[PDB]
This record gives structure tokens, sequence and C-alpha cells, in this order.
């Protein structure tokens, strides 16, 4: 064949294979098995070669997508990082890149929808690359998706908040086990929202939760400076309309 399989890196989405690219120097790639539209969109994004998204190298034809392989993801990086964890400035750098990648996507009307440490890739030189977007665990899901009310771009900024926190904590902020658990565990930290921030005509009303009050976020994210707290909270806003965008996030003072 033109590629040659070696491992599974691996499962979702659903399988991702590490493969030898025989034609191009035996380098490692990642092979992946409205369609030709999503594919078309993916090729159009490639034309911009944004440095914070995985490169698409080839499309073969049922459907095999050939992407850039990177040795680790954020999960494995947070695993192996020595105590006392990710340096403050490294967290700040990795966040900027994350939001850069995301804004690039959002600005080209692509919503990721499943951001998590497992498809945030971390290059040996420390470059952040987003993977596993543009094709078709609730700990990273936004409220509006749990509630099944809206699926616009803000959905991904909620996931960014969760990741930001986890870069400090080295463990997830919201480890729910069901949509309803997840929603519960979220409001336990951020508090019950105003009645007019609660989506209209969804199955779950505000009154299905008695998660009294907002607890100060630094109790859960020890290490976090004042500015990170501000940013993190603007990301973890209940109302998608009031949530900060990737674009505004790029200008937040936290990144001065
Ligand atoms: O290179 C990767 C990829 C994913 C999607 C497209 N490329 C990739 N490298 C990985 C390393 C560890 C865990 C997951 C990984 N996933």
């Amino acid at each position: 064949q033109q590629y040659e399989c070696v491992a599974e890196i691996g499962e979702g989405a659903g399988k991702v294979f590490k493969a030898r690219d025989l034609k191009n120097g035996g380098r490692f790639v990642a092979l992946k098995r409205s369609t030709i539209r999503e594919v078309a969109v993916l090729r159009h994004l490639e034309t911009f070669e944004h440095p914070n998204v995985v490169r698409l190298f080839d499309v073969c034809t049922k459907l095999t997508l050939v992407f850039e392989h990177v040795d680790q993801d954020l999960t494995t990086y947070l695993d192996k990082v020595p105590e006392p964890g990710v340096p403050t400035e490294t967290i700040k750098d990795m966040m900027f890149q994350l939001l850069r990648g995301l804004d690039f996507l959002h600005s080209h009307r692509v919503v990721h929808r499943d951001l998590k440490p497992q498809n945030i890739l971390v290059t040996s030189s420390g470059q952040i690359k987003l993977a596993d977007f543009g094709l078709a665990t609730l700990w990273y899901r936004a409220p509006e998706v749990l509630l099944q009310s809206s699926y616009a771009t803000p959905v991904d900024l909620w996931s960014v908040g969760c990741i930001f926190a986890e870069m400090f904590r080295r463990k997830p902020l919201f480890r729910g086990s069901s949509d309803v658990d997840q929603l519960g565990k979220i409001l336990d930290v951020i508090g019950l929202p105003g009645e007019e921030d609660w989506p209209r005509d969804v199955a779950l009303p505000r009154q299905a939760f008695h998660s009294k009050s907002a607890q100060p976020i630094e109790k859960f994210v020890t290490d976090i400076d004042e500015l990170g707290k501000d940013l993190l909270l603007k990301c973890l806003t209940f109302n998608p309309a009031k949530r900060i965008s990737a674009y505004s996030a790029l200008s937040h003072p936290y990144f001065q």
C-alpha cells in the first residue's frame, strides 16, 4: 500500500491509526476512516495552514483521511509533567495557542464541538495543535448542549474553560457521569443562573436544580492568578450569549 499501519492512538470518535507514510520519507501520519462537503470544508481550512491546527496531508478514496501525527496529546503531557505541574507561563502560552486555533476555526464557521485534552495535541517543541474537528465523556460539554438548547460556537469556549482549569488542576473540573449529573456538578461550582439566562422550552427547568450558590473558583483551581480567574469565568459563563469569544479571549489582559 501507500501507507502502512503500526498502532491505534486511537479510539472515539472512530479509530485513529498511526501509520508509516512510505512515499514521504517514512514519516508518521494519523490515518482516519454532507460528507464530501465536510471534507471540502476540511481541505479549505488546510489551504490556510494555520499553525494551531493539525495538517491535513491527503484524502484517499471508503474514506481515508491522512493527517499530521504528533507524539503526544494534552492528557499524556499533563500525566508526565513533573511536580508541582505546568509552569505558569507554559499554561499561558498553551492557552493562547488553543484560543488562536479555535478563533481560526470559529472565524471560518467551523465548530469543533468535542474539545478535550485527548484531541489537543502538544508538539515536542511545545506547539498546540487542534485535531478531530469537522467530521460526523461529557466532562467538557457546555450547559446548552447538555440541555439540548443550542449548539453555536460558544460551546467550544465552555470546553476551553474546562481545559484551562485542568491545566492548573491536572484533573478535570467537572467529572460528571451523565448529562444530568454533569449539569449538576457544573452548577455546584458556578451557581444557579438568573431565570432569564435559562434556556426557553427545554426539558430541564432551572428548578430541577437546587445547587444553591456560586463557590469561588480558586477553591477548585488553586494556583490561579486574578486575571486567569477573570478569563476562566468569562469562559465558564452559563449563558452562551454572555460567554466570551475566542476572539475577545485573545485580547484578555491575562495574556499581557
Ligand atoms: O497525531 C494525532 C492525531 C489525532 C488526530 C489526528 N492526528 C494524535 N497523536 C496522539 C498522541 C497521543 C494520544 C492521541 C494522539 N492523537
